[PDB]
């Protein structure tokens, strides 16, 4: 099964740069949500579900098509909640209706990464929306009560190895679990990309306890939590390896989940030879907007 990106006709990088700035300006307006938390964090999950359906042994799932605009993943439990994602880009579409929905959604996580301080993102544009029968089945997605086996098998079908899975996973230091949505509670209300997901896991006194939902989640008295595929970064041993090392070098962290996030959300495509080189958006602060 073949995805050739296809460049949305006639458009460069200044058509995506001003895509790249409606939704940052909209981050910026929309202040309010999720108690001051703002939307960046559900739209770099956004970004990550969409992608993360991806299966390597057939190129079933991924970014390409786009296909979260339809009811049967749209609806998927595993993505309770990114309907607020959505209903954010509704209006970007709505301003730019030339681009692809798999490139909004990838658009939008880049975007999000790095208005809110993160590494730069290359991104490449040319993912072409595929009809509703390409959507994936309900399931692709991963459970959140399982351990370091589980992750680092589950993490193969998206071709990612463990340095990979440790760097995608820092994006945990952004947003919060909402028992409505996961069945999780708790985790701050941090809208800064950095790299304390791991200092966290190694500095704060970590209590396995049951929330109101009857699952268990690891909680701290400075009120952080962890997910137990979470916490499994710090029980295996190659896991914690890595851990240590993200959490005493910001700029290692940086790079890795940059090259790992761009990776996830362009499984599944072929690029042309003669596509576009990647695009690095400047962010509304470089721009003086
Ligand atoms: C084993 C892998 C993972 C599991 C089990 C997992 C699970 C979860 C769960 C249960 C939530 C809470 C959803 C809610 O209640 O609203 C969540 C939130 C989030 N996840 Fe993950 N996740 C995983 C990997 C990732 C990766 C790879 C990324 C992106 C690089 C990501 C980014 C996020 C973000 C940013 C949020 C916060 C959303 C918000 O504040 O609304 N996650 N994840
Ligand atoms: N803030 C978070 C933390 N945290 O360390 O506060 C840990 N895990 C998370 C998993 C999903 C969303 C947010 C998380």
């Amino acid at each position: 099964l073949v995805h050739v990106a296809s460049v949305e006709k006639g458009r460069s990088y200044e058509d995506f740069q001003k895509v790249y700035n409606a939704i940052a300006l909209k981050l910026r307006e929309d202040d309010e949500y999720d108690n001051y938390i703002g939307y960046g964090p559900v739209l770099v999950r956004l970004a990550w579900h969409i992608s993360g359906t991806w299966d390597k042994h057939d190129n079933t799932g991924g970014s390409y098509g786009g296909t979260y605009r339809f009811k049967k993943e749209f609806n998927d439990p595993s993505n309770a909640g990114l309907q607020n994602g959505f209903k954010f880009l509704e209006p970007i579409h709505k301003e730019f209706p030339w681009i692809s929905s798999g490139d909004l959604f990838s658009l939008g996580g880049v975007t999000a990464v790095q208005e809110m301080q993160g590494p730069k993102i290359p991104w490449r544009c040319g993912r072409v929306d595929t009809p509703e029968d390409t959507t994936p089945d309900n399931g692709r997605l991963p459970d959140a009560d399982k351990d370091a086996g589980y992750v680092r098998t589950f993490f193969q079908r998206l071709n990612m190895n463990d340095r990979e899975v440790v760097a995608l996973m820092g994006a945990h230091a952004l947003g919060k679990t909402h028992l409505k949505n996961s069945g999780y509670e708790g985790g701050g209300a941090n809208n800064v990309f950095t790299n304390e997901f791991y200092l966290n896991l190694l500095n704060e006194d970590w209590k396995l306890e049951k929330n109101d939902a009857n699952n268990e989640q690891w909680d701290s008295k400075s009120g952080y939590m962890m997910l137990p595929t979470d916490y499994s970064l710090i029980q295996d041993p190659k896991y914690l390896s890595i851990v240590k090392e993200y959490a005493n070098d910001q700029d290692k962290f940086f790079k890795d989940f940059s090259k790992a996030f761009e990776k996830l959300l362009e499984n599944g495509i072929t690029f042309p030879k003669d596509a576009p080189s990647p695009f690095i958006f400047k962010t509304l602060e470089e721009q003086g907007l």
